């Protein structure tokens, strides 16, 4: 569904989700 970084606030994660 979105492959980006998914930023939060204390962890950064840059991944492929459906």
């Amino acid at each position: 569904g979105f492959c980006r970084c998914l930023c939060r606030r204390g962890v950064c994660r840059c991944i492929c989700t459906r």
